[PDB]
């Protein structure tokens, strides 16, 4: 159930609303395990 999980990651982690909209556009347009890991990787980094 990765898309729900990563949508919640974005909500929790990304406070800047433009970054949030871009990640959600990114997430909506990806579906493979490779693409999802790369989005997750950038969400994790963005909170450092
Ligand atoms: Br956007």
């Amino acid at each position: 159930g990765q898309k729900v999980m990563i949508t919640k990651m974005i909500t929790d982690s990304v406070a800047n609303p433009q970054m949030k909209q871009a990640f959600e556009q990114r997430l909506a347009k990806a579906s493979t395990e490779d693409a999802l890991n790369d989005i997750k990787r950038d969400i994790i980094r963005s909170a450092i």
